[PDB]
């Protein structure tokens, strides 16, 4: 009888990473609605599709202009008005140099497949360069280049190089170390000349949203670069005006051969994308094919995206009301010694929690799957993410006000010293640990 | 427009994403007609590949993308059940039998679907091996085209432990039914022990393979070879799923009762989305196992119910046996004027047509007339594509809202398509740049 019920009797376990019993009917700007009516701030943005919040206009217009005269359901098929501009306006808001061309897929793992396919295909070089605890996808073909602890189950790729994504907050591995490995590789057994690409997430998402140290992925894009490795920036995450800037990597000086996007790019519908240079992208005809991709109705929505970040200036107000939240969480950590950190950039903020500040040990996770459900019962949806499962995750709509942020910090602020008293029991939260 | 739509795709739309067969550059589309840019209307023989089941701009869907858009329940299912999501899952196990507990998990495209299936059959059955068909096509990502047949994928190497066997083919029939039956249990009893197979995979009509409807019986005889063995058996409904063949679910022609359904395309109508339903144990195998953020997202579920309600309620199954039959029998009559047209198969408004170059040989025709005749087609105002082994099968695949009078356009147009390429009346510089 509950959506929630109803869920667990035919929903699959296989698709499942859920944080709390949120279960939902509706949706309102930065506001979820909870079957029975309560609304829900909502702090995750559903991981970063809902870069505009939910029911927003611009996307809705966009969405309901195309579904009622729908210019076919099929790019690979025909050109259609709306991927073509949507496909020219990503051309024209990420800097490059030469010809490039773009693709559309469905999600981060599709895109991120055919950025693998298409690389080891253009190059014939089969070795990938990626980092320990970085999440490309969860299909075979981008999960097999990811280094994140919860694909462990399947072995990598052969010939994918994990390397330590260096950690400002925990620097068991420094960026020059880092690099001297990754030196020390080319001159052994990853000869350079057979690297088809290294792939970067500019801020490690699932791995606990780390920003790495300055001047680092400058670093190793300029090593990879010599040698011909082209070098993907994986933006699925913090992309699209979230961190302060439209791109994450402008924050880090890279020019990137490729660029892949997803999440908040479709606004809630399922839309990703690839631009690359054109002698990659053009490998090949009928070479990366999926029959709906680039269908006019995502991409419609992923042009009302762009048009709002850019219309609105949503990177500059990231900036400025993403370092309103930032500095909210920064004075709970004098209220509260479990908050060991507070990092990311401009709307994407991680917050680090310890079980002792000296050590820098991560809390356990059982705590910090209660703070979320507490933060659930209190209004607020967020999650958490990290390689040790200790770190708050903050991926709100673009579209966050400065009232919500007060409403946020005090539900954070309420949950952390209502689990640290002991408030949730284990059976709780053990429907959501795995 | 000096700088045509089809110019602009060119100049930054990526070569690998592309699959063109004629000109046709879209700015909108409705009931079951497509408007090219400058304005004319097309008629859709194409259901744009499957997605388009009830063609363009249709009240239902847009009615429930609609409400979904304005107020959407988030836009993760992995997250947050949501009451699209859940909804649609109970329709999809109220319209397919089966037995027991099953579960739904939901996707954006016929390839993440099979990825998903391959992924978690494997790891919930503990075995490595799986049985597909030369020809068959599960899709273009890396663990679904790992499973596939198909010429087209045959750039990259197959995933190990995949036994191809060949597709027994009535047109030309190299293999009989018994054959194939053979060379699968000899396969058994020496180099692919049946244990160590997790699952087959079936197309209920081999589609990018050609449109070949199996012999009568021999799915069903695979499918108790394997299930003999604990084999998991897997229908892919991806392209010919949904009412097009006359019943709901294309393996209910053939006598099967499938472990695993696959769904895709059409399910969507027109949004992106994919299913798979399969028993729990399987199903429920690990908590996080495949995930991709929006799938089972409000507005693409609630679009597939839409097309699964008015598929019901309209009664487009029947309606699209009796209507491709028409529609088939008009295609074979045109073979008394045109002697390239070998064959017509399919079910319902699943339909090809096998263009020959000698009636008494089969050879196929070469493709560059088969695209003369798409070309040509498109110029007459018909959308449509081929495929095929031999690049020589001309595809229909209209949404099942097609009328009784595009039924006598599309044949007539088609006729007419046909006649005016072997007259030697179309160019060869007008279809090069689609080969
Ligand atoms: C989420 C994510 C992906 C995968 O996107 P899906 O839409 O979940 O398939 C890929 N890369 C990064 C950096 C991500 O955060
Ligand atoms: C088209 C198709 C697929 C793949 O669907 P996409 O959405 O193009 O990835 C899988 N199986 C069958 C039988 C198909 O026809």
């Amino acid at each position: 009888l509950s959506l929630r019920e109803r869920d667990a009797r035919v929903i699959a376990e296989i698709g499942r990473l859920r944080f709390s019993p949120l279960s939902l009917i509706g949706g309102k700007g930065n506001r979820l609605i909870e079957e029975g009516g309560r609304s829900i701030l909502d702090l995750s943005g559903s991981a970063g599709p809902a870069a505009l919040g939910y029911g927003h206009p611009a996307i809705v217009e966009a969405v309901e202009k195309s579904v009622r005269d729908m210019a076919g359901a099929s790019l690979l098929l025909y050109p259609n008005e709306a991927a073509v501009s949507l496909a020219e306006d990503l051309l024209r808001i990420t800097p490059g140099n030469g010809e490039r061309r773009v693709w559309f897929g469905h999600s981060g793992s599709d895109a991120n497949d055919c950025a693998v396919r298409v690389l080891t295909a253009a190059t014939k070089r089969s070795r990938i360069i990626s980092f320990i605890g970085s999440y490309h996808g969860n299909l075979t073909g981008s999960m097999g280049i990811s280094g994140h602890t919860a694909m462990t189950h399947t072995l990598p790729r052969p010939g994918v190089l994990l390397l330590p994504y260096p950690d400002p907050f925990r620097p068991r591995f420094s960026a020059e170390a880092v690099l001297e490995l990754l030196d020390y590789h080319f001159a052994t057994s990853c000869p350079p000349e057979q690297v088809a690409a290294v792939f970067i997430e500019p801020i490690l998402s699932d791995g606990g949203l780390v920003v790495p140290p300055p001047a680092f992925l400058e670093a190793l894009q300029d090593r990879c670069r010599k040698h011909g490795i082209l070098v993907v920036v994986d933006e699925v995450k913090v992309g699209l005006g979230r961190t302060g800037l439209m791109h994450c990597f402008q924050h880090e000086g890279l020019e990137p051969d490729m660029v892949v996007f997803g999440k908040g790019l479709g606004g809630g519908l399922p839309l990703s994308a690839v631009v690359g240079p054109q002698w990659v992208m053009d490998h090949a005809p009928a070479f990366v094919l999926q029959t709906t991709a680039g269908n006019p109705v995502a991409t419609a929505a992923g042009r009302a995206v762009l048009n709002t970040i850019e219309r609105q200036g949503l990177a500059q107000r990231s900036e400025r009301v993403g370092g309103i939240f930032a500095d909210r969480l920064r004075r709970l950590s004098d209220k509260h010694s479990i908050i060991g950190d507070v990092r990311g950039r401009g709307l994407a903020i991680g917050v680090d929690l310890v079980s002792d500040r000296g050590s820098r040990e991560p809390a356990p996770v059982t705590t910090t799957a209660k703070i979320i459900y507490r933060g659930y019962q209190l209004g607020a949806a967020f999650t958490y993410v990290g390689l040790n499962a200790n770190v708050l995750e903050f991926m709100p709509p673009l579209t966050l006000t400065e009232p919500e942020i007060d409403e946020a910090a005090d539900i954070v602020d309420q949950a952390i010293g209502d689990v640290l008293d002991g408030k949730v029991a284990d059976s709780d939260v053990a429907h959501f640990m795995m």
